């Protein structure tokens, strides 16, 4: 099985514990592990970070003490404005530009894979995204002739039933991708009035509208779609995603006026790590929707959906069951990565949990 982790550029920046550097990495925690995002200027892969090149150096020495960790460098991000991805592969030269540029970067630096997270292909995309993944593979075959190890490339795909169709041909891009990664935690997020969990495992006899907002639903229609299990990596939350209620109700369907206040650490609007929720939970109500079996919790007029040992092990029997190629974890940063928040002075607990499963059978 395969255990995919990625890492954050700006993590180095978060004050005290919450700083995350690639050296509290654990080399034997993951079998690939994603370096977050990368850029691309005059159309060429390029750093992003003032002090990237150090971090590429930091991370790929993990590989000294665990031969076989594989990294991989990841384009795009959230950041990285869809309309400029769009641009690039829309046209046959800046694209060709920017595909004979990535090989000697990632050699340069130590990677073993290039990750493409062009986050939202539209309806005018899709031909350039198939365009780009088969273009991308066929020079990393060329390359290979050179006698190294041939360069890896994966994607990070949405896991929303209109984006898929809207912007992948997951039947074509499939057979080029090494493995991919999908986004099976965005279910939800601050943009309509009420309270929801954004990474339910299924779909919830309660609800009937959005029957396709949940984990199994996404990978029963990739696999239907084209996709062959043993390349589909499913994506588990290390994070949590909070709300301000607008009145007493905590209940689903609970009215919102918008996001979570910001966390000592993270500092940022509606998200938590699960290093800064195992603080809040102190004080705090806990429940677990029985049918989407993930849990929440609240406090005051703070409402958190996140993820914990059990719904994490869960995700990961459950991806077993199915004979998927393994999981995708977002963010080691987001994780107990110090493991003195937690409890239990255990390091990675999220992440290692999803580890022991993956490795029971
Ligand atoms: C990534 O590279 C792009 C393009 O080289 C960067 O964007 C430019 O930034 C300058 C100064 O902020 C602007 O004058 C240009 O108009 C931008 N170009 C585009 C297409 O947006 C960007 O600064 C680089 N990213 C990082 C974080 O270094």
């Amino acid at each position: 099985y395969k255990l995919i982790c990625y890492y954050t550029s700006w993590s180095q920046y978060r004050e005290g514990d919450g700083s995350c550097f690639p050296d509290a990495i654990d080399p034997f925690l993951c079998t690939h592990v994603i370096y977050s995002f990368a850029n691309i200027s005059n159309n060429e892969i390029d750093t992003w970070e003032w002090n990237d090149v150090t971090l590429y150096d930091t991370l790929n020495t993990l590989k000294n003490r665990n031969p076989n960790l594989k990294t991989l460098l990841s384009v795009g991000g959230w950041n990285f404005g869809p309309q400029r991805f769009s641009k690039i592969a829309s046209k046959t030269q800046s694209r060709r530009t920017f595909i004979k540029s990535v090989p000697p970067f990632l050699r340069t630096h130590g990677f073993d894979g290039l990750d493409l997270a062009w986050l939202y292909p539209g309806r005018r995309d899709k031909r350039h995204l198939t365009t780009l993944v088969k273009e991308m593979k066929a020079e990393f075959i060329r390359e290979a002739q050179a006698g190294t190890e041939q360069l890896l490339l994966s994607a990070a795909v949405s896991a929303g039933k209109i984006a898929i169709d809207r912007g992948y041909d997951i039947a074509q891009i499939s057979r080029h991708l090494d493995f991919i990664s999908l986004l099976t935690y965005d279910f939800h997020g601050a943009w309509r009035q009420t309270v929801g969990h954004h990474s339910p495992l299924f779909r919830g006899q309660e609800d009937a509208s959005s029957r396709f907002s949940n984990a199994d639903y996404a990978v029963s229609y990739m696999l239907r779609l084209g996709a062959p299990a043993n390349k589909l990596v499913m994506g588990i939350p290390t994070f949590g995603k909070s709300f301000t209620l607008a009145s007493s109700k905590t209940d689903v369907g609970a009215p919102v006026s918008g996001p979570g206040i910001p966390g000592q650490f993270t500092k940022e609007k509606g998200i938590l790590a699960y290093y800064e929720i195992c603080d809040f939970l102190q004080g705090a109500t806990t429940h677990r929707f029985r049918d989407q079996q993930v849990p929440y919790a609240t406090k005051g007029n703070q409402w958190v959906a996140y993820d914990d040992q059990e719904s994490v092990k869960n995700k990961a029997r459950y991806l077993k069951n199915r004979q998927l190629a393994g999981a995708m974890v977002w963010a080691l940063d987001l994780d107990d990565f110090r493991g003195t928040f937690c409890g239990q002075n255990l390091t990675f607990p999220l992440t290692s949990a999803v580890k022991d499963v993956l490795a029971r059978a």
